[PDB]
């Protein structure tokens, strides 16, 4: 069993936009989230790894994962204990990866087959369109884009201590909190989870280190389907939290990863 560090976050209304700064955002709260307990950190190479050795036998197929990265390479798996965020990872295998989670630790899978059981293999080409969500599974989940912004802005914690309304998550200045390109840089890498500061909810690396896949979806015309992903990385300066961007789930990239949900009842 892979041990989990997740932080209980708290329901409630709130607001979620692109305004920044000292206002009064219970007046504004535009949202309602029940609680949910969100992972901590980004989900590191050694936890990927060992959920796909794993689940290698029990039909679940978890593909690719890098070690963090160094420009737009790997790490070698072995650095700082495998503990960067994987990367390489796409939106698939993010799923795939959180069913496998729910199995282990015998909850239901949130992601299902049209048949109603649990995914475990990328659709074929065409087949995607009959994936369902089940809304009443108890299972690990990518967050929606409500509940991935009011996280990053500390909830209902933040909305006490002021700093809802930080421009990154926890800060409004983005070299204590974030692993993100700044002026003159030099080195674009990932850092091992964890290395900067944290925000009200105790969460780190939501701004920068690896973007985040949501379970967000993004319409548009054709065949292919379209998630968010959020919060920058160490390679791709953002504004604010509030920066995301989209891709095709089949992507993936050395500057995205992903951070799990799940209900609590
Ligand atoms: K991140």
């Amino acid at each position: 069993i892979l041990p989990i560090d997740e932080v209980n976050v708290d329901g409630g209304d709130f607001y979620v936009g692109l305004v920044f700064g000292k206002e009064d955002y219970a007046a504004h709260a535009n949202t309602h989230l029940t609680p949910f307990s969100i992972m901590r950190t980004e989900v590191t190479y050694h936890q990927y790894q060992a959920l796909q050795a794993w689940a290698e036998t029990r039909g679940y197929q978890i593909s690719g994962g890098c070690n963090g990265a160094t420009f737009e390479d790997c790490w070698p798996s072995e650095k700082d204990g495998g503990r960067h965020p994987v990367t390489n990872v796409s939106w698939w295998d993010a799923v795939i990866f959180a069913n496998a989670l729910s199995a282990q630790h015998n909850l239901q899978p949130y992601y299902v087959t049209a048949d109603g059981q649990a995914l475990k293999i990328p659709p074929e080409e065409g087949t995607d369109r009959g994936i369902r969500e089940n809304p009443q599974a108890s299972g690990y989940r990518l967050p929606t884009l409500a509940e991935w912004q009011v996280a990053a802005r500390g909830g209902n914690k933040g909305l006490s201590d002021g700093t809802y309304g930080s421009r990154y998550a926890g800060k409004d200045q983005p070299a204590s909190v974030a692993n993100l390109p700044v002026s003159g840089t030099q080195t674009f890498s990932t850092l091992p989870v964890a290395s900067k500061q944290p925000n009200s909810l105790g969460l780190y690396d939501m701004s920068g280190n690896v973007s985040e896949w949501l379970n967000e979806n993004y319409a548009v015309k054709g065949g292919k389907k379209m998630y968010y992903f959020c919060g920058g990385s160490y390679m791709d300066r953002v504004g604010s939290l509030a920066s995301c961007d989209v891709h095709t789930p089949g992507f993936a990239m050395s500057d995205i990863g992903f951070r799990l949900v799940r209900p609590i009842d």
